[PDB]
Formats: C-alpha cells, structure tokens, sequence
C-alpha cells in the first residue's frame, strides 16, 4: 500500500495472510485474501497458478504483523485450493483472476469467529456501487513501487471506482480492461495498492453493508497516473462461487 496508514487486524478482520513454505523450511509472504465463511478464504487464481499444491500454503488469520505471532491468532493449512478453469493472463490483464482455499486447522476444524477474526458479506447479483464511491483496501504490499521488502505492519488506504467507460479510455487501459473487471484509484495518484496486495480485499460500503466488491488483481506500476488498480467484480462470479462452495 503506497500512503494510506499503517492499521491492525482488529480493524480489518476478515483479512488473511497467505504465505508458503519452501523446500528448506524457509517460509515467505504471497498474497492476501478474505475469509467468506468459516471454510472458505477468497483470493486471486494469480498467486497460486504457478505452484498449485495446496501443501504448500500456511494461512493465518488474526494476524497484524508479516513476522510477529499477534496475539490471537491462527493458523491453517488447505484442504482444497479452486482455481477458476478459463484463468490467463496477458500481459497486463489478468481473467477470471479468483481462486477458493477450503482451510482447516491442525485438528480439523474451520475458522472461529472472534474479536479479531470475521466473514465478509459477499455482494448481491446486477448490484455494484456507482462511480465515485470511495471503497477501502489492506495489505502487507510495498509501500514505494521501487522498494524490495515488504512492511512488517499491515497498512490500509482508501480510494474511488471508476466506470468502465473512463477506464477503457486510451490513456487509462484501453480495451484491455473488460465489463467483469472493476477500476479504482485515488485522484490525486499519491496513494493505491501495490504489489504483495493481490488477492487482498476491496471493500466497499453499499446501503449500509461491508460488501466484498473486489479481489486485488492488476496495475500498471503503483499510484502512477492515469492507471488505476484493476480488481476481480466479485458480482459477476457469484454463480461460480456458490457452485465451489
Ligand atoms: N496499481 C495497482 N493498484 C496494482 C495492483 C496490483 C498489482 C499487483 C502486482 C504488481 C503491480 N504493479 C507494480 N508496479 C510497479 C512496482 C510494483 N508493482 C500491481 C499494481
């Protein structure tokens, strides 16, 4: 997250820190992702695609820092990673960019909800936010386009939905951006998501309920001007979500 502020997981707790272990024992951050039920974690076929062994992956939840045991947390392994069938990317879009993990503790069990661990409410079907709505987005991702490390404090920033008519304009992404995608970015161009944020939450608040509007997917560099981040439009996948699920 370039700007924005640095926040904890109590104030976003549907958040989850996805990482992977390596031959070795070496473990490293991925992506993020959003807990949708008790069972079931949302994020982006594109951080999973390259090595999909569901063994590979450790997902906690409750968790404010990148190397930091908070307190209250827990840890997952999972039990059945989904990957959309029709995924690909090209060389800046990504499609059909959502993915499932089934997740289960040591003992077998699902998540538990707490103070600082719960579901976000999935969107209704034709029913998105109209431009102009400002939605909020998390993650552990760089905080300068040209850093290499990541924060150890998880930060959050806030930005606004631009229409597919704007973002297809030439200076924005041209026909490359599609009708299942959603833009988003701050006018000014000093604060967005970056990566190390895919597969994260873009929550937007919509007749009065938290709503998952998208998935953290695609951008051309990181609160560069004239190119928006590009998310996963949840809505469009509802019929695929509930058939996984
Ligand atoms: N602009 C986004 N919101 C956005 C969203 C998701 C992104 C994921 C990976 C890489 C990006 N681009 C990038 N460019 C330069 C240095 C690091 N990352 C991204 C950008």
């Amino acid at each position: 997250i370039i700007g924005g502020e640095f926040t904890t997981i109590e104030n976003q707790p549907w958040f989850a820190a996805i990482y992977r272990r390596h031959r070795g024992g070496s473990v490293t951050y991925v992506c993020g992702g959003s807990l949708m039920s008790p069972c079931w974690v949302i994020s982006a076929t594109h951080c999973f695609i390259d090595y999909p062994k569901k063994e590979d992956y450790i997902v906690y939840l409750g968790r404010s820092r990148l190397n930091s045991n908070t307190q209250g947390e827990m840890k997952f392994e999972v039990e059945n990673l989904i990957l959309h069938k029709d995924y690909s990317a090209d060389t800046l879009a990504h499609h059909n960019d959502i993915a499932l993990l089934k997740i289960r503790s040591k003992e077998g069990r699902c998540a538990q909800p707490s103070r600082t661990i719960q579901t976000i409410c999935l969107p209704s079907m034709y029913n998105d936010p109209q431009f102009g709505t400002s939605c909020e987005i998390t993650g552990f991702g760089k905080e300068q386009s040209t850093d290499y490390l990541y924060p150890e404090q998880l930060k959050m920033t806030v930005v606004k939905l631009i229409s597919h008519r704007e973002c297809q304009q030439p200076h924005y992404y041209g026909s490359e951006v599609t009708t299942k995608m959603l833009c988003a970015a701050d006018p000014q161009w000093k604060t967005d998501s970056c990566q190390g944020d895919s597969g994260g939450p873009l929550v937007c608040s919509l007749q009065g309920r938290m709503t998952l509007t998208g998935i953290v997917s695609w951008g051309r560099g990181c609160a560069l001007k004239d190119k928006p981040g590009v998310y996963t439009r949840v809505s469009h996948f509802l019929p695929w979500i509930r058939s996984h699920t």
